[PDB]
């Protein structure tokens, strides 16, 4: 039993207030899109799923572009992303973005190399993401992978 913080507070307004509103992934070597989704895979508390296309784990680099939009302020917004396969942390992921300006929409870029077949990494792959402005969580999100 404790207080509900002022940072208790901010998390909550900045989770409120944030929203993904696109995402893609790219071949890295050909530019070309291989994954849309306009699904907020960004929200806490609900078991996501994204399928694609098997052909992506032949990729030796994945271009993936989010656009996003923060009603609040936040000086460092940066995430950190888990990659499991039934428990196993196959991959840990940092990215930055930076400061987010008060009601902006934004685009943001990264690149993922590839570091086991379809048929078995299929629902069994969760890439668990933490979102965080510096050192404050924001939230925690999963979403499991389908190869198809
Ligand atoms: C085994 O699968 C692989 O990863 C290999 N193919 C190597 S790499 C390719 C990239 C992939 C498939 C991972 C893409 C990541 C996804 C679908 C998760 C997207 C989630 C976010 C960007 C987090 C959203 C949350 C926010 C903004 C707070």
């Amino acid at each position: 039993g404790s207080e509900f913080s002022a940072k208790d507070e901010r998390a909550r307004e900045i989770l409120r207030g944030f929203k993904l509103n696109w995402m893609n992934l790219r071949d890295a070597e050909t530019g070309k899109i291989l994954w849309q989704g306009t699904e907020d895979l960004s929200v806490p508390g609900v078991e996501h799923e994204a399928r694609v296309p098997k052909k992506i784990l032949k990729c030796k680099a994945v271009s993936r572009e989010l656009n996003f939009s923060s009603t609040e302020q936040m000086e460092k917004f940066r995430l950190e992303q888990k990659v499991y396969f039934k428990g196993q942390c196959l991959e840990e992921w940092f990215f930055e973005f930076g400061f987010v300006i008060p009601n902006s929409t934004n685009t943001w870029q990264s690149l993922i190399e590839a570091a086991m077949p379809a048929s078995v990494l299929t629902g069994n792959v969760i890439i668990e993401t933490k979102f965080f402005d510096d050192d404050l969580l924001v939230s925690t999100s999963r979403v499991r992978l389908f190869y198809v």
